[PDB]
């Protein structure tokens, strides 16, 4: 096939990792420049693998690395492969977006999967610790297993962590062989996700075999699979806009049986299970001692599917199909008339969860969604390269004025293109309310300087997105925001603009990465942990003030956005060793929004990871947090002073008279103050340490409190999982749901909180 003309294939390549010492390292690789023929006849395995591995990248024996990113581009074509495509650390596998190429497994293909994102060596050790396998894309492919015997074949071994995505992939598999068919689209053994969007699975035994701590996956279609989704294990998982068609089983979540369920919780929203034998197989019964197997259905059609939910241990139909299920919950519920203050285990349909119209797509009535833009129809001439227009991206030069001048002059038909590099910002950059910005494989935008962002008593925005009250169209994608040295006055992104329409203002694959990597000066040398002393709280190890602030009137659509304060060092010489980085606050949302967050995560801030203050119209699915591992050395009262301008939590006051005082002063996973119409569909809010000691896990008591609802906040929580917090949820100062009353297979889990 002809080249597609997609801008990405032809845009001038001027990028380079600023902190890789090799001036000739090449981030972009077109597989055909490595000898791939793309005709489906010549075996292209070696050429594709060489395009990935070229340049001394992070493969076997390399724990992790941020200075060897790669964007591996596959022009339109068919690529015959006979062994796995090994995706090295920090790789974007980018098929052509206009005409997604086919990865065609040879009949004699051998190996784990057509694409392997985390190989096992001969001794059974992964190349990368699964929970550290960050910063990846696979997008725009057809993966064809149909030449392989039905007894073998997996499309992608997707064993990954945060800031990863699968997008726009079709998996074509055989339908013959009965019980001996073993083909599957995704094979996922474990990990810590992550996002998937816009996938189609045709045939096979399983569309996907899934096992992971937590994941958000939406707009998935399954056609003629035996079981569409085999959920092997999880803590939580949120599915939205899933279409299952003519399968034997939709979601199998009964692994382990009624006395050993390995699936923690599943949420299924805005979905359709059509012409399928059994919609969902579960082993849950409300008399069981634990919360394993929790399930939420919200707005799910069951057309032509006579058994919507089946208890496959007893064989009993729990919910009849051939009707829409407005809402179903099984697991423990609190609040309202059903659960009350003590909580109650239930397995029942119930009344619809009504969401405000501002959060919905008016065309479908589903919660609004929009995938990461790839600008397929935009000509290369419309892209304005920052390096072509005066920004150096060298990680030292002050690029503030050059970037500001680009932002001030770019027209709405153009797109600002951040060539890969590291762009030092030394004072506030004002982003206008009409702009589109996209990056070459996660360029770094770093708050730097020696004064402007240094004062936590007088914090300042790094990127100020619109001015207060403005409406417009602002899109950013494929970028990382961070600090160069400590910048405890930096508000990394202040989001003032509101979209003209849903999805017109947002962030896709845009991450805030505070410390831990080359260029930050916040690495193992400077910030190594020392739990054996009282922490000095080194000034050289502070991070930012606040990673994201949606101010009153701001409205944003966030999808695949990781707000991460480093718990460990990311370059290979450090061997994943742990560090202390002191970052005040994660994500703060105020005002009437709306705000959507799909597949967001906020981890290791001191005061809170997510906070809603005087907020309305917030939809998050699913969310994930961690407390910083150094707490309580120091505890959450240090080193950021309480600032009422950000409604900061005041732990010295709030923990007064705590019955569990030793571990009370710890970062909030989620805090809501005077906020309503907030909807959280799935949450994994974890506390794994106390001053790097994990003894507290044995009694699920690393911290005292995890979610705080204050000022009669109406926060509608579904599939809330928390790890090792005595109290999962506290309302107006009273502990409501205790971990001990809601034990799952690892976390504790509340299916449904009625506010
Ligand atoms: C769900 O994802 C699928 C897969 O990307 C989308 O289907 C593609 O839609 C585009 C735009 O119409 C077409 O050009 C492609 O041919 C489609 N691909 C396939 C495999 O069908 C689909 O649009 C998405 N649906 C929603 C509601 O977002
Ligand atoms: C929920 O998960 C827990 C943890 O896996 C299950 O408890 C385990 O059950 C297995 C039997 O399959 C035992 O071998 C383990 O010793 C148990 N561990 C603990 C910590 O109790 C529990 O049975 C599951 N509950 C339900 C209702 O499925
Ligand atoms: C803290 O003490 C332990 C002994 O339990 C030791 O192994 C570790 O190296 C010490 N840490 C530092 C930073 O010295
Ligand atoms: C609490 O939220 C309401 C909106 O329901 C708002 O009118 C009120 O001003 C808020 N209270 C404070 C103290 O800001
Ligand atoms: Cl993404
Ligand atoms: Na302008």
């Amino acid at each position: 096939q002809a080249p597609s003309g997609w801008w990405l294939a032809n845009i001038a390549r001027q990028g380079r990792p600023a902190f890789n010492p090799d001036p000739n390292y090449k981030i972009f690789r077109n597989v055909k420049d490595y000898g791939a023929v793309g005709d489906g006849v010549t075996d292209d395995t070696a050429a594709i693998n060489a395009a990935i591995s070229d340049g001394n990248r992070c493969g076997q024996g390399c724990s992790s690395q941020t200075t060897t990113p790669a964007l591996v581009y596959f022009p339109p074509g068919t690529y015959l492969v006979s062994k796995p495509i090994i995706s090295y650390y920090y790789t974007q596998l980018v098929g052509d977006a206009i005409s997604p190429p086919t990865l065609k497994a040879a009949a004699n293909f051998e190996g784990m999967a057509v694409i392997d994102a985390d190989p096992y060596d001969e001794n059974g050790n992964n190349w990368w610790t699964n929970q550290n396998n960050f910063f990846r894309q696979v997008r725009n492919f057809v993966i064809d297993l149909t030449a392989m015997p039905f007894e073998v074949g997996s499309g992608i071994h997707w064993q990954v962590a945060q800031a990863t995505s699968l997008q726009n992939i079709v998996f074509n598999m055989r339908t013959d062989g009965g019980d001996d068919n073993r083909q599957q689209g995704i094979f996922m053994d474990n990990g810590s996700g992550g996002l998937m969007v816009d996938l189609v699975f045709n045939g096979g035994r399983y569309g996907a075999f899934f096992g992971n701590q937590q994941f958000t996956t939406r707009n998935l279609t399954f056609n003629n699979c035996k079981t569409a989704i085999f959920m092997n294990w999880n803590w939580a998982w949120t599915f939205q806009d899933v279409k299952i068609n003519n399968c034997e089983v939709g979601i199998d979540m009964s692994n382990g049986g009624p006395d050993g369920q390995t699936v923690g919780s599943v949420l299924l929203l805005d979905s359709h299970i059509t012409n399928t034998g059994i919609g969902i197989k579960t082993a849950y019964d409300p008399a069981q001692p634990h919360t394993n197997g929790t399930l939420i259905l919200d707005n799910v059609e069951m057309t032509g599917t006579p058994i919507a939910v089946q208890n496959d241990a007893t064989g009993t139909t729990i919910v009849d199909g051939n009707q829409k299920i407005a809402f179903f919950a099984q697991g423990r519920t609190y609040g309202g008339s059903i659960g009350g203050t003590s909580g109650k285990a239930v397995q029942t349909t119930e009344q619809a969860i009504v969401k405000p119209n501002v959060l919905l797509d008016p065309a479908t009535g589903k919660v609004f969604t929009r995938s990461r833009p790839q600008y397929e129809d935009v000509p290369v001439s419309s892209f304005v390269s920052v390096k072509a227009n005066g920004a150096k991206g060298d990680g030292v030069t002050d690029d503030t004025d050059a970037i500001q001048a680009i932002f001030d002059s770019v027209t709405p038909e153009q797109i600002v293109y951040f060539d890969h590099g590291a762009y030092i910002i030394t004072k506030t950059v004002r982003v206008p309310p009409n702009i589109r910005i996209t990056g070459e494989a996660l360029p770094l935008i770093l708050a730097g300087g020696d004064s402007f962002f240094k004062d936590q008593a007088n914090p300042k925005p790094v990127f100020q997105v619109g001015q207060p009250g403005e409406r417009g169209r602002v899109e950013m994608s494929d970028l990382i925001f961070g600090t160069a040295g400590p910048q405890p006055g930096a508000i990394m992104m202040e989001w003032n603009v509101a979209g003209m329409e849903p999805g017109a203002a947002g962030l896709w694959d845009v991450h805030t990465r505070i410390g831990g990597y080359a260029g930050t000066q916040l690495e193992l040398e400077q910030c190594a942990k020392n739990p054996n002393i009282t922490n000095p709280i080194k000034p050289e190890c502070f991070g930012s003030f606040l990673m994201l602030h949606v101010t009153p009137g701001g409205s944003a659509y966030l999808e695949n956005t990781w707000y991460w304060v480093a718990d460990h060092a990311l370059e290979p010489e450090a061997r994943d060793q742990q560090i202390d980085v002191f970052n005040g606050r994660g994500v703060l949302i105020e005002g009437d929004g709306p705000v959507w967050g799909w597949g967001t995560s906020s981890e290791h801030s001191v005061l809170h990871n997510y906070q809603f203050n005087n907020a309305r119209n917030v939809f998050l699915a699913l969310i994930q947090t961690e407390t910083p591992y150094f707490q309580g050395n120091p505890d959450a009262t240090q080193p950021f002073t309480v600032n009422p301008n950000f409604a900061d939590p005041d732990f010295a006051t709030s923990c007064t008279n705590s019955p569990n005082p030793e571990q009370c002063k710890r970062a909030w996973g989620v805090r809501a103050i005077n906020s309503t119409d907030v909807f959280i569909y799935g949450a994994g809010l974890y506390s794994f340490f106390d001053n790097y000691d994990q003894e507290c896990l044995k009694t699920q008591s690393c911290q005292t409190n995890m979610v705080s609802l204050e000022g009669n906040s109406q926060v509608h929580l579904f599939g809330l999982s928390t790890k090792a917090s005595v109290n999962m949820l506290t309302v107006d100062g009273n502990a409501v749901a205790l971990d001990a009353d809601n034990r799952n297979n690892f976390c504790a889990t509340v299916a449904w909180f009625q506010s």
